[PDB]
């Protein structure tokens, strides 16, 4: 059923809360035993948001391999994402170790360091060229190379150096800075242009490791980003784009990380985003 007609039917009936609860009821439940070990308590921002054991990213070290991050592998779309929590003061070194070990080109950040007057993640990248950051626990150096500040987002070029081998790589930081404190954006136009700019960079392409995506918990905004990306890609691949079922794609993605899409308003925004994105590719 053409998802726009499905959209108008749920709007006119006001049944977004009912649709969302049905997804919550059908979603996969897999064990998260490593996340709940006592040694990992200070590695988790939220007690109720944990990676499944089968899809968790493992750090390459014998001491403690744990990070709150999941590999979302979308087989038909041929896209992979790592979804992770905003880094904590004691996990910033782990975060950059993961970027290095997974060969990621891009980091997508969908939150502000401070929102609603509280800290939603650590200040994990350098703010000035001449003040680099050293992570002694993982033996990495991070330098700001350049910064481009636009009205709805900021792009930064970073250099990550493995101090063990003296290899260096360029990482692109894509920072969406205007997600409102309450609810979701009124129009999806600035969000869709942000995805297109991430795509344009090469960060989502198969010649690199998976893109690293985060918000505060790594399920809400983060879920919206990868759901919209994957749905639009399937519409360009499938003989009949009308066959793309956003609820079925969300359930597939929830096999790899719990809780993706946190509210019925986030669900409606994802639809809205996918509906408006299809008109620029297929319509005019
Ligand atoms: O701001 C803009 N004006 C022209 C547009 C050209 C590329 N854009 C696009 O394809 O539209 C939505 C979308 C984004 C990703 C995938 C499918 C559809 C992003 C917005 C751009």
């Amino acid at each position: 059923m053409e998802m726009e007609k499905e959209f108008e039917q749920i709007d006119k009936s006001g049944s977004w809360a009912a649709i969302y609860q049905d997804i919550r009821h059908e979603a996969s439940d897999f064990p998260s035993r490593v996340a709940k070990l006592p040694k990992n308590k200070n590695r988790n921002r939220y007690r109720d948001v944990s990676p499944f054991d089968h899809s968790r990213i493992k750090l390459h070290q014998e001491d403690n391999d744990y990070i709150n991050a999941s590999l979302i592998k979308m087989e038909e779309a041929q896209r992979s994402y790592i979804l992770t929590q905003g880094p904590l003061p004691n996990t910033v070194g782990h975060f950059w170790e993961m970027v290095w070990e997974q060969k990621s080109r891009g980091v997508v950040m969908l939150n502000r360091v401070m929102e609603k007057g509280s800290l939603k993640c650590a200040q994990y990248w350098p703010q000035k060229e001449e003040k680099e950051m050293i992570f002694e626990d993982t033996n990495l150096k991070l330098t700001l190379i350049s910064e481009d500040i636009k009205s709805y987002y900021t792009v930064r070029q970073l250099e990550l150096e493995n101090l063990t081998t003296q290899e260096t790589r360029e990482i692109l930081h894509f920072h969406y800075t205007t997600w409102p404190d309450f609810g979701v954006p009124e129009s999806p136009a600035s969000f869709l242009n942000f995805l297109f700019k991430v795509r344009e960079s090469g960060s989502l392409s198969p010649e690199h490791g998976p893109v690293v995506v985060h918000c505060s918990a790594g399920i809400g905004r983060s879920g919206t980003f990868c759901l919209a990306d994957t749905c639009l890609l399937l519409m360009d691949k499938r003989k009949d784009p009308s066959s793309v079922d956003i609820k079925k794609v969300l359930l597939e993605m929830r096999k790899f990380r719990m809780g993706l899409i946190q509210t019925a308003d986030q669900l409606r925004f994802s639809y809205l985003a996918v509906i408006e994105g299809a008109k620029f590719i297929m319509g005019d």
